[PDB]
């Protein structure tokens, strides 16, 4: 029995099914019986004898079907619920784009009042959040200087009650942090409320703490466009007002001055220098989206937007940045430390391109003569329809979202597409009452992407609540592109990004034109 247990507990028969399937009669998967499955089913590109002997070395537990090139039922699970079975491509888990356009090319990660760990008001604010956002790939921080006792300035939300601290001790943990994740450039958006002399203390510091990392001078070359990640790389940019405002601080502004909003150069030639930075609030931005979409995009080519929450986020809540990258936006700030859809959609987004921060951006939406407005939409390379065949499967130690007592959950599966307007969409399974162990639902839904290109799908589970309203469990989202097809385990994450263990779903994809 104790045999029989552990062989129940732990026993999987879509995955036994899977197996048959590939493997057929034998009880072994020969090569090339793992070829055809990674071909047929996991439709890799890469098939082939090398792949697969590579999966097996990898993967296989028995030492006889290893050595004799052949995978068990214990190795197609292994393989399965390795990084190499995971829906979210393994190989987009590594720098892979070209780190070498211009800034505004990319979408940037990027944190709205950086220094909070909580509300806008009256909550506290910490180097931590520096590090934490940091730890998190973010690229671009925000500082919020005002002067403080003793010559110090200090970094708050102006105007709250909201804790402080100091700009040297935050100098200190950028300094210590900004590139633990990537090795892209970090760009400070500094907003500078400082006395003259608090603002020279603040150059002071800059230089003495940041030292070379800082970059106080232009780029040789770098003359018609905004350097590339790999130009600024190992570097630390400062955003803010160049010439009120001494010299010493105007004169570290190199490639990021802010701007008031001008408009878009369309009927002239030119508008923001590739060097100037407009913000515009999520209200504004929305309406420039809604109004001037097209202008907006193709704005954003050569010029980088950075959008902020609404004011009436005093509770740090997000909205969605998708909206914003459909635009072209790029410095679409967030507050990370606020748990959500949004930073989840934010993360899986990031979690793309080796997580390095910067996030290439679709070639029509890199196109300076680009007639595309993801809310007017014509034909153009961004139009290409695709159906997502998604079947949710099962689920295995799904988390036990507290409950403060001894219950079982009642999970349920929600999948989302994120992308264009007209392609947003959400199904939900159906609830298994009692069981996060081995929950199987067996559902499958279909969904028609017009613009893959900017698209997300998440997996979200939820434990069912009659009476109240449904406490997350785990969640997964994956860029269209990073989408890996065939049978595969969406490895889920808790509410602050953390990865779950052995919290999975298996499912099976099929993306097909
Ligand atoms: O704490 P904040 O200054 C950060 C945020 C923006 O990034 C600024 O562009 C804007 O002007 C402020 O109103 C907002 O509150
Ligand atoms: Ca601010
Ligand atoms: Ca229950
Ligand atoms: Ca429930």
């Amino acid at each position: 029995e104790i045999e029989t247990f552990y062989k129940m507990l732990t026993q999987r028969a879509e995955i036994d099914r899977a197996f048959e399937e590939a493997a057929g009669s034998a009880e072994t998967l020969s090569v090339e019986r793992l070829v055809t499955f990674l071909q047929h089913q996991q439709r890799e590109e890469e098939a082939g004898p090398a792949l697969a002997l590579s999966l097996i070395e990898r993967y296989e537990p028995s030492e006889t079907a290893k050595a004799q090139r052949q995978m068990t039922k214990d190795g197609f699970l292994m393989y399965l619920l390795s990084a190499d079975g995971n829906a979210f491509s393994l190989a987009h888990r590594r720098v892979y784009q070209d780190m070498d356009q211009p800034l505004s090319h990319y979408l940037v990660s990027s944190s709205h009042n950086t220094y909070l760990l909580e509300d806008q008001l009256t909550g506290p604010s910490s180097t931590e959040a520096y590090i934490r956002a940091l730890c998190k790939g973010c690229r671009c921080l925000e500082l919020d200087c005002w002067d403080g006792p003793n010559q110090e300035p200090i970094i708050y939300h102006g105007y709250t009650f909201t804790s402080k601290i100091l700009f040297c001790d935050v100098l200190r943990a950028i300094r210590d942090y900004a590139f633990k994740a990537s090795p892209y450039p970090v760009i400070l958006s500094l907003e500078n409320h400082c006395s003259l002399e608090q603002q020279r203390v603040m150059a002071r510091h800059l230089r003495a703490i940041l030292g070379p990392i800082l970059l106080d001078q232009p780029l040789d070359g770098v003359t018609t466009s905004l350097p590339s990640p790999e130009q600024l790389k190992g570097k630390i940019l400062l955003k803010g007002k160049k010439l009120k405002l001494v010299p010493e601080l105007s004169d570290m502004i190199i490639y990021c001055k802010s701007v008031h909003f001008g408009g878009f150069s369309s009927p002239g030639t030119s508008g923001q220098a590739f060097y100037e930075m407009a913000s515009f609030s999520e209200s504004r931005a929305l309406r420039l989206l809604q109004e001037s979409g097209n202008g907006f995009v193709r704005h954003n080519v050569s010029c980088l937007s950075r959008i902020y929450p609404a004011g009436w986020r005093t509770d740090s809540s997000n909205y969605s940045p998708v909206e914003m990258w459909n635009g072209g936006c790029q410095i679409v700030a967030l507050n990370f430390q606020t748990p959500g859809p949004e930073m989840d959609v934010y993360l899986g987004c990031f979690q793309d391109n080796g997580g390095c921060g910067y996030v290439l951006k679709p070639a029509f939406l890199r196109d300076p003569n680009t007639t595309f407005n993801s809310r007017a939409l014509t034909q153009g390379p961004w139009w290409r329809p695709e159906r997502l065949r998604v079947r949710i499967i099962s689920g295995q130690q799904l988390p036990k979202v507290n409950k403060n007592k001894n219950s079982i959950v009642d999970p349920k599966v929600i999948v989302e597409i994120h992308g264009v307007g007209r392609d947003t969409g959400s199904r939900q399974t159906a609830v298994i009452t009692n069981n996060g162990f081995n929950p199987r639902w067996d559902m499958e839904f279909e969904f028609e992407v017009t613009v893959p290109d900017l698209a997300l799908v998440r997996f979200m589970v939820e434990d069912y609540d009659s009476s109240s309203k449904n406490d997350f469990i785990g969640q997964s989202t994956i860029p269209w592109n990073s989408l890996k097809q065939g049978y595969r385990h969406v490895h889920l994450l808790s509410k602050n990004g953390d990865q779950h263990p052995s919290a999975t779903l298996f499912v099976k994809i099929s993306i097909q034109d």
